[PDB]
């Protein structure tokens, strides 16, 4: 009964329909009058793994298959050649079979990330033309979509098995049995708890528990020459289910009334995911003057929502990509989004992101398609998640219908007021408690249209020069920038 | 065993095989030679190729059955060409050493250019005899294959087929079964007769897969029923908030949809009915049309998503458009609900934009009728009546349906009742802030909206939720 955590149901469920018929002794399957089952295939998110589950599935099933593993490549040498090869470690089986047929061989073969000849060869000897049962084949691989069709259909992939999210309880198995290994040994850390690392973690993969455990043994080795797994949960992953210190370079500083009110303004649609039955996909956007600060306080959303999947979308990891590449990547990132509960995605710079320009006007009819459907798209059952996107230029959006797509919009406002402007200068702490007051002075019968991003570059751009100069300089500035 | 097809493959089976049956001077009598093939084409999963082993195993004692691989033409050199002679070489032979009477060999082709084409037609007709052998080919679409091939004498008939019928999908599990049965253990809650009404579709095949499914989970258990829970999960997502019906207007698009099903499958003089939804987004248009293809319980209907196409190609979606219309031809009848119309042009107002070959595929379609013998509806959702009818597409589709989102305080009211989100105090409020004016916003934002104020304090929904709608005006 082990190990595998989490995926107990399904997981039993799928194990006994494929290997109770065969095990039903014997003559229940005539009695049950059933051809044996040809092959079973998992589908599942990256790092689910499925591939550990895959051996332990077969060497549960036999005493001894033992074990077929096949290349990536499967197709290695080009001149006749290759395709006979995935033709030929069939043979073996299905010659093994031909020479015992009737009872009682079993053999396993199993392709890891599963066009012409080798797709037909494949169907060829799994199903027909006589026979070539007595064997079962299970196919791993990270996509659905990717696979083809024909093997799908009941007969020679019968039974297709779609993981599931990692268990909370999982997590805690997987994690307890390295750490239990360790707790049969005398030395373990008093400080770790299975339960609360459990608690700690939801996205991560298999295979990055024992990738934690091994960097907290490292740490460790280190203290001999929290604690060490702290250290791991820190750094070491790299789990690829979020840097936000990339994103609020500059802080969020209640510089004017405003930002208070765009952030709960964030924390009301936050709250509106949290349920949602009703609508499973939340989106907003921000839109203000250039320099306006929106992108930095979608980040910010992000970060105080805390949902379990968050990546972050850059305008800079597209740039010099193929628009079709654009769409790839772009696309990528939604199926990523798919696999938490709850979940929040951020789009930046969308006009910048659908490589807009003002003159034409010209833009990316692909990008826009994959963005236009996915306010629509729906993500599967159960599981949800929020768009922000942050856009320079209202209008054009609202143009190509983007607008319309989005259930909440928020712009932000650049104050038009010098006292929250010396508010802000004050929650910045660049000008001294004299300058403030003189800012102060100067503001009232003015008015002033600045963004907080621009208004801070503005600020560091009048501090470095001296400091009799910094208070006319910056007065001067503002004036030219008004 | 064989699901359906006992009058077809009857009349078929007697044609091929008593012209041969005959002993012996009849055929003389008729004074005909013998057919040389016979060719069949099926929707998928329409369980061809049993059918076919069963033919040939019926035909003779042993012919003894030749299988062709689906490649076909493996090895580039000189010679696969050859291969495809070949087979038919030994078959030949045979026939020379002893020809007059009595060898039949039987050759079957599973998924049927430059010489292979020439010489399978070299081989199966002249020069000299080449009768004594039979060969069926099964694939999945008529369209495809070659016109010479067709022709009476080397491929004289050809067969079509219509799934399988009820009563013989009743044989098949019923032969499987009842070898259950005869064995005392059986599943009491499954019926014989049930199994074949729950399913139209399936291959034979099919069948023998369901049961092994089935046994399989027997097999589950011990260490409707079974075939029940199998339709219920091994193959809603769509429309998970379900359709409220605020305003007569919105119960009755969903009864103009039935009816526009009920004339599809009643009515033999028109193949196909179009049904269009003229909706301005956000609008809930497209959930309407979901809602028709559930009502009409089609043998088969299918709805298409843009985003299944995402990404893809002119080419490749013109290519998925295709495909799900060719499989919607095989069944005698269906609905098909096509999305997001505007989204498959690709269409954006800046421009204009669009996909000109896309339009050109589907607005040929739409006009295109099924084979004979059955009909289909096709329902669209289209964001734009005006830029459609500009492409002229609009006078294609059959019939037009529209509603403007929500118009009346009434309708609001109605789909707030429906949906029962708000308490009988803010709802009579929410009336006295509405009944008399003008409102005008889709289902889906509304569902939305809602949400946004359920998520203020008791007291600040109701207000949440009247500027939210101040603003979707
Ligand atoms: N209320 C706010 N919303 C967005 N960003 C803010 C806010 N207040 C302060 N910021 C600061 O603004 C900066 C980000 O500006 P940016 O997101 O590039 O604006 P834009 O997208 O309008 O060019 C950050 O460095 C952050 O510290």
């Amino acid at each position: 009964k082990m190990g595998i955590g989490g995926l107990d149901k399904e997981f039993s469920d799928i194990f006994r329909r494929a290997f109770a018929s065969r095990v039903f002794p014997p003559e229940i399957v005539e009695q049950m009058g059933c051809k044996h089952v040809k092959g079973i295939l998992l589908y599942g998110p990256p790092g689910c793994g499925k591939t550990l589950l895959a051996r332990q599935i077969g060497k549960m099933l036999n005493a001894r298959e033992p074990k077929v593993v096949n290349g990536p490549e499967i197709l290695n040498k080009y001149v006749g050649e290759s395709e006979a090869n995935i033709r030929k470690l069939f043979a073996d089986a299905e010659e093994e079979q031909r020479r015992l047929g009737a009872n009682s061989g079993l053999h396993i073969i199993i392709f890891d990330e599963i066009h012409d000849t080798v797709v037909n060869q494949l169907l060829s000897k799994i199903d027909g033309v006589e026979q070539l049962n007595n064997i079962l084949v299970i196919g791993m691989t990270n996509r659905p979509d990717l696979i083809d069709e024909a093997l799908l259909r009941p007969g020679r992939l019968e039974v297709k098995m779609e993981i599931g999210l990692p268990d909370e309880k999982g997590r805690l198995q997987i994690l307890h049995i390295h750490t239990a290994r360790m707790r049969g040994h005398q030395l373990l850390s008093a400080d770790v708890d299975i339960k609360e690392l459990a608690v700690e973690t939801k996205n991560f993969s298999g295979a990055e528990l024992e990738g934690l455990v091994r960097a907290a043994q490292s740490t460790a080795m280190n203290r001999h020459i929290d604690f060490l797994a702290s250290l791991e949960n820190d750094i070491k992953p790299a789990f690829g289910t979020e840097d936000y210190a990339s994103y609020i370079m500059n802080g969020i500083i209640k510089w004017g009334d405003p930002v208070t009110r765009v952030l709960d303004d964030g924390e009301l649609l936050v709250q509106q995911t949290k349920n949602s039955d009703r609508t499973p996909l939340v989106s907003v956007l921000l839109e203000g003057p250039p320099h306006s600060g929106k992108t930095a306080l979608a980040a910010k959303i992000a970060e105080e929502s805390n949902f379990p999947f968050i990546k972050i979308c850059s305008p800079d990891k597209m740039i010099g990509f193929s628009e079709t590449a654009k769409c790839q990547a772009m696309k990528k990132i939604f199926d990523d989004a798919y696999k938490s509960q709850l979940s929040c995605v951020v789009v930046d710079d969308i006009e910048r992101l659908l490589d807009y320009v003002p003159i034409g006007p010209r833009f990316s009819n692909l990008v826009l398609q994959a963005l236009l459907v996915l306010l629509k798209k729906a993500p599967p059952q159960g599981r949800k998640l929020l768009i922000i996107g942050t856009t320079s230029r209202k209008d054009v959006l609202q143009e190509m219908e983007m607008l319309n797509a989005f259930s909440t919009t928020i712009h932000v406002p650049n104050i038009a007021t010098g006292e929250q402007l010396l508010e802000a200068l004050e929650l910045l702490g660049n000008f001294k408690d004299k300058e403030r007051t003189t800012i102060a002075q100067q503001v009232k019968g003015k008015k002033v249209w600045i963004g907080i991003k621009k208004l801070l570059m503005l600020i560091e751009m009048s501090l470095q020069m001296d400091p009799e100069y910094r208070v006319r300089k910056f007065l001067a500035l503002l004036r030219e920038e008004g």
